[PDB]
Protein backbone atom coordinates (compact mmCIF):
# COMPACT_ATOMS: atom_id res chain seq x y z
CA UNK A 1 0.00 0.00 0.00
CA UNK A 2 2.13 2.51 -1.25
CA UNK A 3 -0.62 5.44 -1.38
CA UNK A 4 -2.61 5.96 1.16
CA UNK A 5 -5.56 8.89 1.52
CA UNK A 6 -7.46 10.23 4.83
CA UNK A 7 -10.46 12.21 4.90
CA UNK A 8 -11.42 14.44 8.13
CA UNK A 9 -14.57 16.63 9.09
CA UNK A 10 -13.48 19.75 10.50
CA UNK A 11 -17.11 20.48 11.00
CA UNK A 12 -18.38 17.78 13.33
CA UNK A 13 -14.72 16.51 14.58
CA UNK A 14 -15.10 12.91 13.32
CA UNK A 15 -13.25 11.18 10.45
CA UNK A 16 -15.15 11.92 6.74
CA UNK A 17 -16.69 8.60 5.85
CA UNK A 18 -17.91 7.53 1.96
CA UNK A 19 -15.58 10.04 0.75
CA UNK A 20 -15.08 8.89 -3.03
CA UNK A 21 -12.02 9.50 -4.80
CA UNK A 22 -10.86 9.54 -8.06
CA UNK A 23 -7.53 9.02 -8.98
CA UNK A 24 -5.73 10.18 -12.35
CA UNK A 25 -2.01 9.49 -14.42
CA UNK A 26 -1.04 12.05 -16.53
CA UNK A 27 -0.28 9.85 -19.64
CA UNK A 28 2.34 10.46 -22.45
CA UNK A 29 0.30 12.77 -24.30
CA UNK A 30 -0.27 15.37 -21.17
CA UNK A 31 -3.98 14.05 -20.40
CA UNK A 32 -5.37 12.55 -17.59
CA UNK A 33 -5.43 8.95 -17.81
CA UNK A 34 -7.67 7.11 -14.99
CA UNK A 35 -5.48 5.20 -12.41
CA UNK A 36 -7.43 4.40 -9.20
CA UNK A 37 -10.46 4.87 -7.32
CA UNK A 38 -12.64 4.25 -3.88
CA UNK A 39 -14.13 5.74 -1.02
CA UNK A 40 -12.78 6.04 2.53
CA UNK A 41 -13.87 3.66 5.15
CA UNK A 42 -15.48 4.00 8.02
CA UNK A 43 -12.01 5.10 9.86
CA UNK A 44 -11.86 8.45 7.25
CA UNK A 45 -9.42 6.46 5.43
CA UNK A 46 -8.91 4.69 1.82
CA UNK A 47 -6.62 1.99 1.54
CA UNK A 48 -5.51 -0.43 -1.67
CA UNK A 49 -5.90 1.98 -4.30
CA UNK A 50 -2.96 0.70 -5.89
CA UNK A 51 0.40 -1.94 -5.13
CA UNK A 52 3.80 -1.11 -5.41
CA UNK A 53 4.47 -2.69 -8.98
CA UNK A 54 1.37 -0.45 -10.28
CA UNK A 55 2.90 3.22 -8.71
CA UNK A 56 5.33 3.81 -10.83
CA UNK A 57 7.01 7.37 -11.54
CA UNK A 58 4.69 9.81 -12.92
CA UNK A 59 2.09 13.07 -12.61
CA UNK A 60 -1.09 12.00 -10.25
CA UNK A 61 -3.71 13.92 -9.20
CA UNK A 62 -6.26 12.94 -6.73
CA UNK A 63 -10.03 14.12 -6.82
CA UNK A 64 -11.46 14.15 -3.51
CA UNK A 65 -15.27 14.79 -3.77
CA UNK A 66 -15.67 16.84 -1.27
CA UNK A 67 -18.82 18.60 -2.76
CA UNK A 68 -21.51 15.38 -2.48
CA UNK A 69 -20.22 15.07 1.31
CA UNK A 70 -21.28 18.24 2.09
CA UNK A 71 -24.67 18.35 0.00
CA UNK A 72 -25.37 14.85 1.98
CA UNK A 73 -25.28 16.49 5.37
CA UNK A 74 -27.60 19.45 3.58
CA UNK A 75 -24.10 21.71 3.21
CA UNK A 76 -23.64 23.95 0.58
CA UNK A 77 -20.27 24.16 -0.07
CA UNK A 78 -17.79 26.24 -1.89
CA UNK A 79 -15.61 24.07 -3.95
CA UNK A 80 -16.24 21.27 -6.36
CA UNK A 81 -13.52 18.76 -5.14
CA UNK A 82 -10.50 18.91 -3.41
CA UNK A 83 -7.53 18.12 -5.56
CA UNK A 84 -4.11 16.64 -5.06
CA UNK A 85 -1.65 16.67 -7.96
CA UNK A 86 1.95 15.64 -7.59
CA UNK A 87 4.87 13.85 -8.86
CA UNK A 88 5.47 10.52 -7.11
CA UNK A 89 8.45 8.35 -7.08
CA UNK A 90 10.50 10.39 -8.67
CA UNK A 91 13.92 9.35 -7.01
CA UNK A 92 12.54 6.03 -6.60
CA UNK A 93 9.41 4.07 -4.51
CA UNK A 94 8.30 5.43 -1.56
CA UNK A 95 4.77 5.63 0.51
CA UNK A 96 2.65 8.95 0.58
CA UNK A 97 -0.30 9.39 3.02
CA UNK A 98 -2.48 12.53 1.88
CA UNK A 99 -4.44 13.56 4.56
CA UNK A 100 -7.57 16.33 3.61
CA UNK A 101 -9.21 17.81 6.32
CA UNK A 102 -12.53 19.40 5.08
CA UNK A 103 -14.78 22.31 6.37
CA UNK A 104 -17.21 23.89 4.06
CA UNK A 105 -15.44 26.67 2.65
CA UNK A 106 -12.03 25.50 3.31
CA UNK A 107 -9.93 22.55 3.12
CA UNK A 108 -6.24 21.27 3.55
CA UNK A 109 -4.31 19.09 2.42
CA UNK A 110 -0.74 17.44 3.85
CA UNK A 111 1.48 14.53 2.62
CA UNK A 112 3.81 12.41 4.60
CA UNK A 113 5.93 10.80 2.41
CA UNK A 114 8.17 8.13 3.54
CA UNK A 115 11.01 6.08 2.62
CA UNK A 116 10.55 2.13 2.67
CA UNK B 1 -13.08 43.10 -7.90
CA UNK B 2 -15.46 40.29 -8.16
CA UNK B 3 -12.33 37.67 -7.71
CA UNK B 4 -9.37 38.28 -5.87
CA UNK B 5 -6.87 35.52 -5.10
CA UNK B 6 -4.28 35.96 -1.86
CA UNK B 7 -1.54 33.59 -1.55
CA UNK B 8 0.53 33.73 2.19
CA UNK B 9 3.81 31.99 2.80
CA UNK B 10 3.68 29.75 6.04
CA UNK B 11 7.62 28.72 6.45
CA UNK B 12 8.45 32.33 6.58
CA UNK B 13 5.61 34.37 7.58
CA UNK B 14 5.22 36.52 4.62
CA UNK B 15 2.94 37.42 1.59
CA UNK B 16 4.20 34.80 -1.35
CA UNK B 17 5.34 37.18 -3.54
CA UNK B 18 5.42 36.51 -7.86
CA UNK B 19 3.08 33.95 -7.33
CA UNK B 20 2.13 32.86 -10.97
CA UNK B 21 -1.75 31.48 -11.66
CA UNK B 22 -4.23 30.81 -14.33
CA UNK B 23 -8.38 31.07 -13.88
CA UNK B 24 -9.70 28.64 -16.22
CA UNK B 25 -13.94 27.98 -16.66
CA UNK B 26 -15.53 24.65 -17.27
CA UNK B 27 -16.57 24.62 -20.90
CA UNK B 28 -19.56 22.97 -21.82
CA UNK B 29 -17.23 19.42 -22.88
CA UNK B 30 -16.13 19.62 -19.91
CA UNK B 31 -12.58 20.99 -21.00
CA UNK B 32 -11.20 23.84 -19.53
CA UNK B 33 -10.72 27.21 -21.26
CA UNK B 34 -8.44 30.07 -20.05
CA UNK B 35 -10.33 32.75 -18.40
CA UNK B 36 -7.80 35.01 -16.75
CA UNK B 37 -4.48 34.66 -14.86
CA UNK B 38 -1.51 36.86 -13.54
CA UNK B 39 0.79 37.02 -10.56
CA UNK B 40 0.52 37.77 -7.03
CA UNK B 41 2.40 41.28 -5.79
CA UNK B 42 4.27 42.16 -2.93
CA UNK B 43 1.33 41.65 -0.91
CA UNK B 44 0.52 38.05 -1.75
CA UNK B 45 -2.15 39.55 -3.81
CA UNK B 46 -3.79 39.43 -7.18
CA UNK B 47 -6.50 41.46 -8.53
CA UNK B 48 -8.12 43.02 -11.54
CA UNK B 49 -8.87 39.18 -12.82
CA UNK B 50 -12.03 39.70 -14.24
CA UNK B 51 -14.62 42.14 -14.27
CA UNK B 52 -18.46 41.69 -12.86
CA UNK B 53 -19.86 41.54 -16.37
CA UNK B 54 -17.48 38.86 -17.61
CA UNK B 55 -17.49 36.80 -13.97
CA UNK B 56 -21.11 34.76 -15.27
CA UNK B 57 -22.12 31.11 -13.18
CA UNK B 58 -19.92 28.63 -14.20
CA UNK B 59 -17.43 26.23 -12.72
CA UNK B 60 -13.92 27.72 -12.25
CA UNK B 61 -10.36 26.41 -11.51
CA UNK B 62 -7.87 28.55 -9.85
CA UNK B 63 -4.50 26.38 -10.69
CA UNK B 64 -1.18 28.13 -8.53
CA UNK B 65 2.16 27.59 -9.26
CA UNK B 66 3.38 26.91 -6.01
CA UNK B 67 5.84 24.47 -7.08
CA UNK B 68 8.30 27.13 -8.74
CA UNK B 69 7.62 29.39 -5.73
CA UNK B 70 9.46 26.84 -3.29
CA UNK B 71 11.59 25.90 -5.84
CA UNK B 72 13.10 29.56 -6.15
CA UNK B 73 14.12 29.14 -2.47
CA UNK B 74 15.72 25.85 -2.97
CA UNK B 75 13.14 23.50 -1.70
CA UNK B 76 11.52 20.83 -3.20
CA UNK B 77 7.75 21.02 -2.67
CA UNK B 78 4.88 17.81 -2.90
CA UNK B 79 2.51 19.76 -5.06
CA UNK B 80 3.04 20.01 -8.55
CA UNK B 81 0.42 23.12 -8.02
CA UNK B 82 -2.59 23.90 -5.69
CA UNK B 83 -5.83 23.60 -7.46
CA UNK B 84 -8.75 25.48 -6.29
CA UNK B 85 -11.77 24.61 -8.34
CA UNK B 86 -15.58 25.94 -7.22
CA UNK B 87 -19.05 26.95 -8.99
CA UNK B 88 -19.15 30.97 -9.22
CA UNK B 89 -22.55 33.45 -9.75
CA UNK B 90 -24.45 30.25 -9.94
CA UNK B 91 -27.04 32.76 -7.74
CA UNK B 92 -25.77 35.90 -9.59
CA UNK B 93 -22.75 37.87 -9.03
CA UNK B 94 -21.02 37.35 -5.66
CA UNK B 95 -17.48 38.78 -4.54
CA UNK B 96 -14.93 36.02 -3.90
CA UNK B 97 -11.72 35.97 -2.19
CA UNK B 98 -9.18 32.63 -2.41
CA UNK B 99 -6.98 32.70 0.14
CA UNK B 100 -4.09 29.97 -0.45
CA UNK B 101 -1.57 29.34 2.92
CA UNK B 102 1.55 27.42 1.12
CA UNK B 103 3.93 25.20 2.52
CA UNK B 104 6.12 22.74 0.85
CA UNK B 105 4.24 19.56 1.72
CA UNK B 106 1.25 21.26 2.81
CA UNK B 107 -1.79 23.91 1.41
CA UNK B 108 -4.72 24.88 2.83
CA UNK B 109 -7.29 27.19 0.89
CA UNK B 110 -10.04 29.50 1.53
CA UNK B 111 -12.74 31.09 0.19
CA UNK B 112 -14.29 34.72 1.92
CA UNK B 113 -17.88 35.33 -0.53
CA UNK B 114 -19.35 38.29 -0.05
CA UNK B 115 -23.22 39.53 -1.59
CA UNK B 116 -22.58 43.30 -3.19
CA UNK C 1 -1.14 49.13 13.20
CA UNK C 2 1.92 47.02 15.00
CA UNK C 3 -0.48 44.54 15.74
CA UNK C 4 -3.54 43.29 13.83
CA UNK C 5 -5.69 39.93 13.99
CA UNK C 6 -8.07 38.54 11.60
CA UNK C 7 -10.39 35.86 12.18
CA UNK C 8 -11.79 34.13 9.38
CA UNK C 9 -15.58 31.20 9.52
CA UNK C 10 -14.60 28.45 7.48
CA UNK C 11 -17.62 27.08 7.74
CA UNK C 12 -19.70 29.92 6.30
CA UNK C 13 -17.40 31.47 3.92
CA UNK C 14 -17.37 34.84 6.00
CA UNK C 15 -15.14 37.16 7.87
CA UNK C 16 -15.83 35.93 11.93
CA UNK C 17 -17.23 39.15 12.89
CA UNK C 18 -18.15 40.05 16.94
CA UNK C 19 -15.25 37.52 17.47
CA UNK C 20 -13.94 38.75 21.21
CA UNK C 21 -10.18 38.54 22.31
CA UNK C 22 -7.76 39.39 24.77
CA UNK C 23 -3.93 39.55 24.61
CA UNK C 24 -1.51 39.24 27.28
CA UNK C 25 2.41 40.15 27.95
CA UNK C 26 4.20 36.99 30.26
CA UNK C 27 5.40 38.66 32.93
CA UNK C 28 9.23 38.04 35.07
CA UNK C 29 7.07 35.65 36.70
CA UNK C 30 5.82 33.79 34.49
CA UNK C 31 2.33 35.26 34.98
CA UNK C 32 0.15 36.60 32.17
CA UNK C 33 -0.55 40.29 32.72
CA UNK C 34 -3.12 41.91 30.52
CA UNK C 35 -2.15 43.75 27.38
CA UNK C 36 -4.61 44.49 25.22
CA UNK C 37 -8.48 43.44 23.96
CA UNK C 38 -10.83 43.90 21.80
CA UNK C 39 -13.74 42.15 18.73
CA UNK C 40 -13.60 41.54 15.08
CA UNK C 41 -14.81 43.90 12.27
CA UNK C 42 -17.19 43.41 10.20
CA UNK C 43 -14.23 42.30 8.40
CA UNK C 44 -13.12 40.23 10.38
CA UNK C 45 -10.29 42.48 11.39
CA UNK C 46 -9.26 44.25 14.76
CA UNK C 47 -7.03 46.78 14.55
CA UNK C 48 -5.40 48.98 17.05
CA UNK C 49 -4.55 46.96 19.53
CA UNK C 50 -1.44 48.48 20.75
CA UNK C 51 1.48 51.40 19.38
CA UNK C 52 4.65 50.61 18.40
CA UNK C 53 5.92 52.73 21.37
CA UNK C 54 4.30 49.97 23.71
CA UNK C 55 4.84 46.83 21.90
CA UNK C 56 8.03 45.79 22.71
CA UNK C 57 9.89 42.52 23.32
CA UNK C 58 8.25 39.51 25.33
CA UNK C 59 5.71 36.84 24.92
CA UNK C 60 2.59 37.74 23.72
CA UNK C 61 -0.69 35.14 24.05
CA UNK C 62 -3.48 36.04 21.67
CA UNK C 63 -6.67 34.24 23.44
CA UNK C 64 -9.53 34.29 20.99
CA UNK C 65 -12.77 33.51 22.03
CA UNK C 66 -13.77 30.93 19.22
CA UNK C 67 -16.57 29.10 21.47
CA UNK C 68 -18.49 31.74 21.96
CA UNK C 69 -18.19 32.62 18.33
CA UNK C 70 -19.31 29.23 17.42
CA UNK C 71 -21.92 28.77 20.08
CA UNK C 72 -23.84 31.98 19.03
CA UNK C 73 -24.41 29.61 15.75
CA UNK C 74 -25.35 26.93 17.46
CA UNK C 75 -22.86 24.93 17.12
CA UNK C 76 -21.07 23.22 19.98
CA UNK C 77 -16.94 23.52 19.18
CA UNK C 78 -14.03 21.58 20.39
CA UNK C 79 -11.70 24.67 21.85
CA UNK C 80 -12.16 26.41 24.37
CA UNK C 81 -10.61 29.28 22.87
CA UNK C 82 -7.82 29.65 20.26
CA UNK C 83 -4.39 30.55 21.84
CA UNK C 84 -1.52 32.25 19.90
CA UNK C 85 1.81 32.97 21.79
CA UNK C 86 4.63 33.82 20.35
CA UNK C 87 7.64 36.07 20.78
CA UNK C 88 7.60 39.66 19.56
CA UNK C 89 9.71 42.37 18.97
CA UNK C 90 12.99 40.36 20.08
CA UNK C 91 15.15 42.39 17.20
CA UNK C 92 12.99 45.51 17.27
CA UNK C 93 9.56 46.63 16.20
CA UNK C 94 7.87 44.60 13.53
CA UNK C 95 4.10 44.78 12.76
CA UNK C 96 2.52 41.78 13.08
CA UNK C 97 -1.17 40.21 11.28
CA UNK C 98 -2.49 36.90 13.27
CA UNK C 99 -4.40 35.11 10.91
CA UNK C 100 -6.93 32.73 12.59
CA UNK C 101 -9.58 30.23 10.39
CA UNK C 102 -11.69 28.65 12.25
CA UNK C 103 -14.15 25.66 12.12
CA UNK C 104 -15.81 24.20 14.92
CA UNK C 105 -13.01 21.20 15.36
CA UNK C 106 -10.10 22.80 14.21
CA UNK C 107 -8.14 25.91 13.53
CA UNK C 108 -5.35 27.25 11.59
CA UNK C 109 -3.44 30.48 12.54
CA UNK C 110 -0.81 32.26 10.44
CA UNK C 111 1.56 35.16 11.46
CA UNK C 112 2.45 37.41 8.92
CA UNK C 113 6.06 39.48 10.08
CA UNK C 114 7.11 42.27 8.16
CA UNK C 115 9.64 44.50 9.12
CA UNK C 116 8.67 48.60 8.87
CA UNK D 1 -6.10 4.99 25.64
CA UNK D 2 -8.64 7.97 25.04
CA UNK D 3 -6.08 11.10 24.38
CA UNK D 4 -3.61 10.45 21.32
CA UNK D 5 -2.00 13.09 20.05
CA UNK D 6 -0.44 13.23 16.65
CA UNK D 7 1.98 16.22 14.82
CA UNK D 8 3.08 16.29 11.36
CA UNK D 9 5.73 18.66 9.84
CA UNK D 10 4.71 20.00 6.91
CA UNK D 11 8.00 21.62 5.28
CA UNK D 12 9.46 18.44 5.26
CA UNK D 13 6.85 16.10 4.79
CA UNK D 14 7.22 13.49 7.81
CA UNK D 15 5.52 12.66 11.45
CA UNK D 16 7.42 15.34 13.69
CA UNK D 17 9.58 13.61 15.49
CA UNK D 18 10.58 13.69 19.64
CA UNK D 19 8.02 16.94 19.86
CA UNK D 20 7.66 17.48 23.98
CA UNK D 21 4.32 18.40 25.27
CA UNK D 22 2.56 18.76 28.27
CA UNK D 23 -0.84 18.73 29.36
CA UNK D 24 -2.69 20.67 31.88
CA UNK D 25 -5.88 20.35 33.62
CA UNK D 26 -7.73 22.81 34.89
CA UNK D 27 -8.18 22.78 39.13
CA UNK D 28 -11.21 23.89 41.05
CA UNK D 29 -9.09 27.27 42.06
CA UNK D 30 -9.29 28.17 38.29
CA UNK D 31 -5.19 27.12 37.88
CA UNK D 32 -3.61 24.80 35.69
CA UNK D 33 -2.62 21.24 37.37
CA UNK D 34 0.32 19.15 35.83
CA UNK D 35 -1.32 15.97 34.22
CA UNK D 36 0.65 14.27 31.60
CA UNK D 37 3.34 14.60 29.33
CA UNK D 38 5.25 13.08 27.02
CA UNK D 39 7.61 12.87 23.18
CA UNK D 40 6.16 11.89 19.72
CA UNK D 41 7.52 9.00 18.65
CA UNK D 42 8.82 7.88 15.04
CA UNK D 43 5.32 7.81 13.77
CA UNK D 44 4.65 11.53 14.86
CA UNK D 45 2.04 9.76 17.67
CA UNK D 46 2.26 10.26 21.45
CA UNK D 47 0.61 7.56 23.07
CA UNK D 48 -0.42 6.52 26.21
CA UNK D 49 -0.82 9.52 28.19
CA UNK D 50 -3.43 8.84 30.30
CA UNK D 51 -6.12 6.06 31.10
CA UNK D 52 -9.77 5.96 30.91
CA UNK D 53 -9.88 6.17 34.67
CA UNK D 54 -7.52 9.10 35.08
CA UNK D 55 -9.24 11.05 32.00
CA UNK D 56 -12.04 12.79 34.09
CA UNK D 57 -14.09 15.41 33.29
CA UNK D 58 -12.22 18.62 32.67
CA UNK D 59 -10.78 21.16 30.48
CA UNK D 60 -7.40 20.10 29.52
CA UNK D 61 -4.60 22.16 27.59
CA UNK D 62 -2.43 20.24 25.36
CA UNK D 63 1.14 22.46 24.77
CA UNK D 64 3.05 21.25 22.38
CA UNK D 65 7.00 22.51 22.40
CA UNK D 66 6.67 23.37 18.35
CA UNK D 67 9.31 26.09 19.02
CA UNK D 68 12.42 23.66 19.94
CA UNK D 69 11.73 21.36 17.12
CA UNK D 70 12.22 23.99 14.79
CA UNK D 71 15.14 25.31 16.31
CA UNK D 72 16.74 21.73 16.11
CA UNK D 73 15.90 21.87 12.69
CA UNK D 74 18.00 25.58 12.15
CA UNK D 75 14.93 26.98 12.10
CA UNK D 76 13.57 30.26 13.97
CA UNK D 77 9.63 30.24 14.27
CA UNK D 78 6.96 32.41 15.00
CA UNK D 79 4.90 30.81 17.89
CA UNK D 80 6.65 29.53 21.58
CA UNK D 81 4.26 26.39 21.15
CA UNK D 82 0.98 24.62 19.94
CA UNK D 83 -2.32 25.26 22.47
CA UNK D 84 -4.71 22.93 22.22
CA UNK D 85 -7.71 24.06 24.90
CA UNK D 86 -10.66 22.00 25.30
CA UNK D 87 -13.35 20.69 27.31
CA UNK D 88 -13.24 16.57 27.76
CA UNK D 89 -15.99 14.27 28.07
CA UNK D 90 -18.88 16.47 29.14
CA UNK D 91 -21.54 14.09 27.99
CA UNK D 92 -19.54 10.87 28.92
CA UNK D 93 -16.58 8.84 28.47
CA UNK D 94 -14.74 10.25 24.92
CA UNK D 95 -11.55 9.49 22.92
CA UNK D 96 -9.70 12.49 21.66
CA UNK D 97 -7.23 12.12 18.97
CA UNK D 98 -5.35 15.81 18.40
CA UNK D 99 -3.88 16.74 15.06
CA UNK D 100 -1.04 18.97 14.95
CA UNK D 101 -0.02 20.31 11.44
CA UNK D 102 3.36 22.72 12.03
CA UNK D 103 4.78 24.88 9.84
CA UNK D 104 7.70 27.58 10.99
CA UNK D 105 4.95 30.39 10.38
CA UNK D 106 2.00 28.51 11.33
CA UNK D 107 -0.29 25.58 12.60
CA UNK D 108 -3.27 23.76 12.39
CA UNK D 109 -4.87 21.88 14.70
CA UNK D 110 -7.78 19.52 14.88
CA UNK D 111 -9.75 16.99 17.21
CA UNK D 112 -11.57 13.81 16.03
CA UNK D 113 -13.87 12.70 18.77
CA UNK D 114 -14.77 9.35 19.10
CA UNK D 115 -17.99 7.25 21.05
CA UNK D 116 -16.14 4.39 22.21
N1 LIG E 1 -9.11 2.04 -12.08
C1 LIG E 1 -9.79 2.99 -12.06
C2 LIG E 1 -10.62 4.15 -12.04
C3 LIG E 1 -10.07 5.40 -12.30
C4 LIG E 1 -10.87 6.53 -12.29
I1 LIG E 1 -10.11 8.40 -12.66
C5 LIG E 1 -12.21 6.39 -12.01
O1 LIG E 1 -12.97 7.51 -12.01
C6 LIG E 1 -12.79 5.17 -11.76
I2 LIG E 1 -14.82 5.08 -11.35
C7 LIG E 1 -11.99 4.03 -11.77
N1 LIG F 1 -4.40 17.21 8.83
C1 LIG F 1 -4.23 16.15 9.21
C2 LIG F 1 -3.98 14.82 9.66
C3 LIG F 1 -4.68 14.23 10.72
C4 LIG F 1 -4.38 12.92 11.09
I1 LIG F 1 -5.38 11.99 12.66
C5 LIG F 1 -3.40 12.23 10.40
O1 LIG F 1 -3.10 10.95 10.76
C6 LIG F 1 -2.70 12.81 9.36
I2 LIG F 1 -1.23 11.79 8.33
C7 LIG F 1 -3.00 14.10 9.00
N1 LIG G 1 -5.07 32.30 6.85
C1 LIG G 1 -5.19 33.35 6.41
C2 LIG G 1 -5.34 34.64 5.86
C3 LIG G 1 -4.41 35.64 6.15
C4 LIG G 1 -4.53 36.92 5.62
I1 LIG G 1 -3.09 38.39 6.09
C5 LIG G 1 -5.62 37.17 4.79
O1 LIG G 1 -5.78 38.40 4.26
C6 LIG G 1 -6.56 36.19 4.49
I2 LIG G 1 -8.17 36.61 3.23
C7 LIG G 1 -6.42 34.92 5.03
N1 LIG H 1 2.29 13.80 35.04
C1 LIG H 1 2.80 14.74 34.59
C2 LIG H 1 3.42 15.91 34.04
C3 LIG H 1 2.65 17.03 33.76
C4 LIG H 1 3.25 18.16 33.24
I1 LIG H 1 2.17 19.86 32.79
C5 LIG H 1 4.60 18.15 32.99
O1 LIG H 1 5.16 19.27 32.48
C6 LIG H 1 5.39 17.06 33.27
I2 LIG H 1 7.42 17.15 32.86
C7 LIG H 1 4.80 15.92 33.80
Amino acid sequence: CPLMVKVLDAVRGSPAINVAMHVFRKAADDTWEPFASGKTSESGELHGLTTEEEFVEGIYKVEIDTKSYWKALGISPFHEHAEVVFTANDSGPRRYTIAALLSPYSYSTTAVVTNP
